[PDB]
């Protein structure tokens, strides 16, 4: 039993006692919840799929091969590379890469993958070029996740990220099956159990990309539904609270259940 969603977001940020942000947007319909839907958050580990979504671009441009292999050393990796520490001798693929960063979000896959897109300003002249004016990714793993109050850098808005995976899961700005594959990897998430997944009844679709940082930072993007297929999308972050971690977990879930309950 759950006051209506909008109503529970307001007590989880007063228990919280920080800043929380959401849009809920209904793909087929254009209707939309929202809260501080306007307001700029760091992104942290959400702007992976951002990241992924460009490299595929440039997949079906034919600049890009997702079989292409690339070789890295050990001055490479940056603190949580857990699939990318594993391959250091063999090297991984792009699309090795663009798993291990988004089903495990490895930050030096996301690193390696952010310098054939041209770096930070080249994921954020894409998301110009897209349509997208907000979102902006200035800095790499793990220096992005700092999320200093009223720095816009690595940020975005609720409303602008919802609308930027819109067209990017949905739209027409990639092919049908990199589409597809973009999704793919967001339902095979591994690090995702605590929050949208720990409330979900069965049978329902969900695909999602997680972040945490600094100055008690949580976020996640989801495309969600009932009866095995998405028909939403939902972005939820919070930031600038001094709360433990699974206590971010524990009101990111409990926002969750309250949407599900007043779907």
């Amino acid at each position: 039993m759950h006051p209506q969603t909008l109503e529970q977001i307001k007590e989880s940020e007063s228990q919280l006692s920080g800043r929380v942000g959401m849009v809920e947007l209904d793909l087929a319909s254009g209707r939309t919840l929202s809260y501080r839907a306007d307001e700029r958050f760091p992104m942290m580990s959400t702007f992976k799929v951002l990241l992924c979504g460009a490299v595929l671009a440039r997949v079906d441009a034919g600049l890009e091969q997702l079989d292409r292999r690339i070789h890295y050393r050990q001055q490479d990796l940056v603190e949580y590379s857990p699939v990318t520490e594993k391959h250091l001798a063999d090297g991984m693929t792009v699309a090795e890469l663009c798993a291990a960063a988004i089903t495990m979000s490895d930050n030096t896959a996301a690193n390696l993958l952010l310098a054939t897109i041209g770096g930070p300003a080249g994921l954020t002249a894409f998301l110009r070029n897209i349509g997208d004016n907000v979102t902006r990714l200035d800095r790499w793993e793990t220096e992005l996740n700092e999320a200093l109050p009223g720095d816009e850098r690595d940020t975005t808005t609720p409303a602008a990220m919802a609308a930027t995976l819109r067209k990017l899961l949905t739209g027409e700005i990639l092919s049908a099956a990199s589409r597809q594959q973009l999704i793919t990897w967001m339902v095979a998430d591994k690090v995702a159990g605590p929050l949208l997944r720990s409330v979900l009844p069965a049978g329902w679709f969900i695909a999602d990309k997680t972040g945490a940082g600094e100055r008690g930072s949580r976020g996640i993007i989801a495309v969600l539904g009932p009866d095995g297929k998405p028909s939403r999308i939902v972005v939820i972050y919070l930031t600038e609270t001094q709360a433990s971690m699974d206590e971010r977990n524990q009101q990111i879930a409990e926002i969750g259940a309250a949407l599900i309950e007043h779907w």
